[PDB]
């Protein structure tokens, strides 16, 4: 079926449990070995939230070189990004060597540092230019540059240093601020527009490392966002747009990190956010 009228249905027939209950009893099942070693328990978040073997970003460490991230690629959209947890304590470094040897240009933030009053992820990124941050696991120099703070989103300004060759690098951070501790947005307006501003910016593009996107777990408010760019995408390249299928596209995304969608709400939330999307695109 077409998606506005697909939508209207399962509003009427209030069926969008029945809709989510289906995709996660479709979805793949692959091993996730590495991320279950007793050595790697403190680089996990959430013990049922774990990527697999098969698609995991892999440190460039001959020690140990796990860290809770997936790289979800998708082959007709020609897009990739990866995926990953709000970054902890001892995993600060990690996520930040990560970003230098996948060659990323931006870093997409969805969730508050405290939500729900606990912490949901590390003050990972310095909050005045002249406090920078050194990580000396990974040797890395991290400095704020410059700060735009506006009503949904903040964007931020930074330059990492790889304190090994002396070579630096701009990186985006692009942090939205104003998703609800409990539920969705009530309207897709400004998370859209939001997903704008990261792209105008050249982060999701060629030319660059994937786009390192992450919430607290990194499959919820992370898989929205990915999922909302890929429909979008596929609308623009096809012929017929009205065949881009968003659960097909949900299941394809689901081979490369489990979970992805969290909620009824955050599937019907990703539906709002496509139909609104296509509109504005002409
Ligand atoms: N009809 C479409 S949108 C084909 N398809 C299904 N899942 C993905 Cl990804 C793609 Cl593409």
């Amino acid at each position: 079926m077409e998606m506005e009228k697909e939508f209207e249905q399962i509003d009427k027939s209030g069926s969008w449990a029945a809709i989510y209950q289906d995709i996660r009893h479709e979805a793949s099942d692959f091993p996730s070995r590495v991320a279950k070693l007793p050595k790697n328990k403190n680089r996990n978040r959430y013990r049922d939230v774990s990527p697999f073997d098969h698609s995991r970003i892999k440190l460039h460490q001959e020690d140990n070189d796990y860290i809770n991230a997936s790289l979800i690629k998708m082959e007709e959209a020609q897009r990739s990004y990866i995926l990953t947890q709000g970054p902890l304590p001892n995993t600060v470094g990690h996520f930040w060597e990560m970003v230098w040897e996948q060659k990323s240009r931006g870093v997409v933030m969805l969730n508050r540092v405290m939500e729900k009053g606990s912490l949901k992820c590390a003050q990972y990124w310095p909050q005045k230019e002249e406090k920078e941050m050194i990580f000396e696991d990974t040797n890395l120099k991290l400095t704020l540059i410059s700060e735009d703070i506006k009503s949904y989103y903040t964007v931020r300004q930074l330059e990492l240093e790889n304190l090994t060759t002396q070579e630096t690098r701009e990186i985006l951070h692009f942090h939205y601020t104003t998703w609800p501790d409990f539920g969705v947005p009530e309207s897709p307006a400004s998370f859209l527009n939001f997903l704008f501003k990261v792209r105008e910016s050249g982060s999701l593009s060629p030319e660059h490392g994937p786009v390192v996107v992450h919430c607290s777990a990194g499959i919820g408010r992370s898989g929205t966002f990915c999922l909302a760019d890929t429909c979008l995408l596929l609308m623009d390249k096809r012929k017929d747009p009205s065949s881009v299928d968003i659960k097909k596209v949900l299941l394809e995304m689901r081979k490369f990190r489990m979970g992805l969608i969290q909620t009824a709400d955050q599937l019907r939330f990703s539906y709002l956010a496509v139909i609104e999307g296509a509109k504005f695109i002409m």
